């Protein structure tokens, strides 16, 4: 779109917290096809896809990070396993089940934009002949899957989720995962899909894939991949100091979130400073004593928090509970110390 | 639904003996959908279900409480077993088979719910132009189908039985478990699948995954599924006396069906006190001696109870039969201390 | 149906002989469901059916006296091999083929109880506008599909046959079998199908599970399962007396049919009663010197009998055979005693 | 078409950088299509096309060649892994896939070539009755179908990618590679498949084969394959020099493109000698300090080059960058003489 | 056709160099469907197909035979690989896609031979009401089909290759070879397949089934395989004499095509005597020098051969190339002594 590099990453730090290197990175793949656009043929169809390949941990913002761009970009988006496409059998859906599920979003994304959007006209006309059966109106499924079929082709974004989990001494003898980036390869090497919505060319793409390769490295990807994943970015580990501004800057962070939820009951909750310390170095402190699984184990630990008033609000009708350092130290208790209970309850 | 958290509890309290933790669990989920109703865009669809994962035994009310859930909340509910996914083949279907199958019931719920509802003029019109030919009025398959894939996107929920069983040294070169997590994943993760109803979007599908996890633990899920099970709740073996109260409290409870079916013979049974304590002690003395099945115990040895006279009331009509604790002991009798007998006979 | 426990037994002691247990088993279970309409709601949907586990030799009368019991009821059946649902593959039809099976026979239970039923007017308005281009009148396949669906729903009958043979240290690195029940599991604990007449709910479906259970026992069946298997029967072992009886009191007993057959080409066959013991006695022998395969061996036996007679009786009208124990003896002979030719022969 | 190998190879010139003796293959191959046509009936069907062994390593142009020739004869192209048929299953497509795909570009290629081509009426009668409603005029699938089936049958061109990974003492027990070739066979030996354009023929179909072959020879191909395969062409390593060409010659050239592209955030960037000469050092540099993956490592090189700048363009419009030497061995830096990075990196 | 034995053979002899008693066995089979046709009923039906089992080194011709056969008895031809029907799978398509194909065809032969046959009136009726739009007369899908399945009902001929290769001690733990048989016989044995044009009739179709039986005996093929193949014939390798000979008398020879191909330059092209015989000695001795695949070699050395003018022909109008045994000598040169090379360039 027309939003510029620091447009888009200013976008991006509301709502993911560090990982500037990421943010960079799909802003510059993201703008990088409002360039295109702007150039001519054949320069135009000519130049491809700036594919990105982040390499992190688990829990790190690799997902929130394309999820957001997508959104930030009207974009058709989807998440997929690359596993998926290992597992004894392949007797399900192909790679093109990637393409299709990807058009089928780009339709539902011009249909809720549009069935309010050139509706300037959803009253006045809908009745008088309420309104409802107005919207199928303009509509014209022949003009409706065309932009599908062009937003896909034009704005798709792939997250190819976990790809370093399908490449490679009896651990050699299993090279079906090689057999997988290639037929993964088409996809990201332009080619055309059918689809119940006409034909899509998945050649002008975005594809985001991530993986940890703490086992692999890129460079072992079959070579036709990495010459495709023009990006390389990296992104860090989150300090206990992350989760605390994970926890309340993001916009509909969790405190927002539970703060807002309460509010429905009649209950107005506030989180003291240090509290907030407290549940983020919680969600850390399990981390490192067990398996860390990044800002996820936030979830958890703060359900676990709300737990008490989560129940009762009901009951609690205009009041306001504080949850301090020691409401969570009591909430929490035992249960961050002792590694049987975490294990089970967080 | 405007049911509140203690209200919810109350209802299931009618039907689930003890476990009050897993209770309240479900019922904070529950109510967690009224107050995000009740929030707006952004941060309504922002807010996402709050998944549960029941940890417990066999028997002890896990899938119970679901379903009673999934009734008082007129919601289309589905079963699952997480192993289905696995069996060498996985050529049948899929995950998404879950959100077909729950779509599908979502529809079945709207129709019964609407043939016999809005039909405030099943009389009257149906005829004197007898009824049955006038249910196909109103209907609108448009308009059916639309609530219908509404209703399993707002309120479906999906219950995925022993999970445990599809996790993590010969053991470990069988990781396709993981890979069926992974193709879980999407749907917890929220995402769209093609149904003969339309587009339903799992995005606010309410997720409760139970298992005994004696074999693993919650921490040995793939990270994905940990996010995503943010509510952990475990729940506890029931006691003898836990059966005594199964056994007649629990609206519709055994005691009360074989009563009722009786009672159509023209019989009147009644259960003496002390032969409910009989009958409840055989089906745990029978779970520790053998096998531990739980409160199912309880339906071999009713019916093994029950035998005698559900067979010849039609010859007993106007009598009354007095179930003491000695028709108890004899109705039963060798069976239960025999190992060899109740292996086959309970 | 409107019958009692004890004249479905007298139904049945005219086709099946011994298996007293068994037959008490059954008519409970199908009684259960007349006192299940009479019942109100919830408590009509709430009582379940009273499934069976019958448990005994291959050749006593297990699916006979299922079969005899679907007839007696007007309801549709269907037996089922459990095994078919693990051998490698399952490529072709999960546990969902059984509820459709048994939804189609109950569609042509419909039909023909139809086409020949309210067709009170197949005469006198069939022609003089012969009869046959009538039938395609009233039926109204809104109305047919609906009761079929509505009769396996309420009256379905499914036979699941060797189901210990899906069950449970080299032998234990096989639990696929125990996946197997998992896909069964659905089935039997209620829920719904899609099928070319409509959606029918498995939810009323009286499941009849036997099993030689030699090898495993009921008690190692996943615990969902023993807890829909309320009902457990024993079926016993059937003497040389049992044969002597099945082979003439049955209606349409062996005896019956031969002389019947025979009848047809103008011979008048007869069994002397020392004929019959000495039939019954050679089945006998031959399945404890072999393979007992229970009142099966009848039926090569009684072929080999009436081998020669079945040949000629054109050659004889007007004749009357008196097949006496000699007559036996000798067609029967070496073949008996002889194992070598038993095992090709018999 | 009427273009002469002389002038194929000019035009390739234009686009790929040295293999002469394949520019030579391809070009004799495709210009054999023009004297086919010349040629008289039987002799004209008789003529089979004269199929090509690319034999060279990854990254030299083997693909390139193969696309841009189909470009220049506005032919229906498709490129394929033969690896793809092999992956243990087979249950998805098979070898018709090819042939379907092929088709489907055809029609995809008489399309577009007429939505603009024959509509020398898309103005002066599309309105006045704007236009794209018009497109929908003089199509006649009936026509259109035909010359796309026409197209591939008299056209196609194929490109089987690493076909020397299909062929063939414990690495011996596996033929099924030889099975793949064998259902390659029918394809490359002419034959008939249906296609939902038609009936296509790929008898006079022009297939490019390509393999490293460092593993085995194309002479361990099964016999019917190498009769296929006329043309045997070799192509060569590419040299830092031929990096340094490439990276500015060939139309549409990483030049060019960055060129473009920041031209549109309103930099205008420019390359030194020395500079280019240093990129292309450092792509060959990493190839042979690690793993060699020939012209692609341009891509991630390229792109960390172009990092920085790509971010920021938009805050320098009216600038006018020029990386030389120096620009480049910062921008690049350690990342080179460091394999642990580059294997990420690069 | 009313073709004699001895006019086939002549037909034959103008493709075929050699392999007489083969042209000899497809002459007879061929000539018996005419004679067959003569008879009366029953004796008409009651003849089988005269099958045929070729067994010869590859390259000697026993698929062109077979392919000629066809084309002078317009006749519906199809090849097929015998292992295409064991590769671990099965999951495409049985031994009915044979029927299929070979179907299809048959109509594509009634179609081609009909759109350009009874349209005695292409003209004078086209237009005036050009062409084209014509063709779209007097067709009949309903006469055109019956023809097509009379077709191949009565002149079909399938082509199974390699059949050697699924026969018949760890080689002998692998009977699924026999079970392939198995799964042919039905076809050979005639019967019924269901196909889009309706249902043809295996049961007098002409199968020719070849293998090497290098490893193999026909007298391992399973016993009903061996009834359908009546005739047995055997062809021989080929002399360098017959490479000789191939090289310039059948019809469309390599030479008489490269000569056409060139001239369509406007390059006249000449074969020394001499050069043809070192042609043919290249052939050969690079057959024995390394895999002898027989007549195929002849493809890559005279591509070899005819490559440099092949290429510059265009700039060469109005010259006289001789190719004389200097110029081939020269054109393959260290090629040929040259395993090294051989095994790549030939
Ligand atoms: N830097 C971050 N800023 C905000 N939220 C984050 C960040 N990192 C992780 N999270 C949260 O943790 C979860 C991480 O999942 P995701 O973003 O897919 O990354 P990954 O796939 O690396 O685990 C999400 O719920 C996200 O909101
Ligand atoms: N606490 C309880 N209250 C009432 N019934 C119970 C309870 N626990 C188990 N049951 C009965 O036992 C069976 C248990 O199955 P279910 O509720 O699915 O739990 P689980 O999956 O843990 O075995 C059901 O028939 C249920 O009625
Ligand atoms: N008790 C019996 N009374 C009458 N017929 C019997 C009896 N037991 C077996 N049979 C006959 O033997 C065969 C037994 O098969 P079936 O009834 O399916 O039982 P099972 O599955 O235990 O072998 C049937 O043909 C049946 O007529
Ligand atoms: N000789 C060359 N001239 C121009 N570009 C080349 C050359 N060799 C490789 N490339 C570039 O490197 C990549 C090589 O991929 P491709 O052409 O498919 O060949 P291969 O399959 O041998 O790796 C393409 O992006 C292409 O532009
Ligand atoms: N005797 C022959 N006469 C003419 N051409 C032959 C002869 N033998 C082989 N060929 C040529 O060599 C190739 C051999 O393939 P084919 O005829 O299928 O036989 P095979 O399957 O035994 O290799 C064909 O291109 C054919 O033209």
């Amino acid at each position: 779109s027309e939003m510029t590099p620091r447009e888009i990453v200013s976008e991006l730090d509301q709502h993911i917290i560090g990982q500037a290197d990421a943010k960079r990175a799909v802003a510059i793949a993201l703008r990088n096809r409002w360039r295109r656009m702007q150039l001519q043929e054949p320069l135009r169809h000519e130049v491809t896809p700036k594919n990105i390949l982040m390499i992190g941990p688990t829990g790190v913002g690799k997902t929130e990070i394309a999820r957001r761009l997508a959104k930030l970009a009207n974009a058709p988006f989807i998440k997929v396993e690359a596993t998926k496409f290992t597992e004894v059998g392949y007797v399900g859906k192909e790679v093109d089940s990637i393409i299709r599920d990807l058009t089928d979003s780009a339709m539902k994304l011009v249909r809720q934009q549009e069935i309010a959007k050139n509706r300037a006209r959803a009253e006045d006309v809908a009745e008088e002949r309420l309104i409802d059966d107005e919207a199928a109106k303009l509509i014209n499924p022949e003009e409706l899957k065309q932009k599908a079929i062009d937003a896909v082709e034009q704005n798709g974004i792939v997250f190819i989720d976990e790809i370093d989990k399908i490449c490679k001494e009896y651990s050699g003898a299993d090279v079906s995962r090689e057999g997988v980036q290639r037929d993964l390869l088409p996809l990201v090497e332009g080619s055309t899909v059918s689809t119940k919505h006409g034909m899509v060319k998945t050649d002008h793409i975005l594809f985001i894939a991530s993986g940890a390769f703490q086992v692999a490295r890129p460079s072992d990807l079959i070579p036709e991949l990495q010459g495709r994943l023009p990006i390389r970015v990296e992104l860090t580990a989150l300090s206990a100091a992350d989760f605390e501004r994970i926890l309340t800057e993001p916009h509909a962070s969790l405190t927002e979130q539970y703060k807002a939820l309460m509010a429905t009951e009649g209950v107005n909750i506030a989180f003291t400073t240090d509290a907030v310390k407290k549940i983020a170095e919680a969600a850390f402190r399990v981390n490192e004593k067990t398996e860390n699984i990044g800002a996820r184990r936030l979830h958890t630990v703060m359900e676990r928090l709300m737990d008490k008033i989560s129940f009762s609000a009901s009951d609690m009708n205009g009041q306001t509970v504080n949850i301090d350092a020691a409401y969570v130290a009591d909430a929490l208790g035992e249960v961050v110390e002792n590694e049987d209970l975490s294990r089970f309850i967080l």
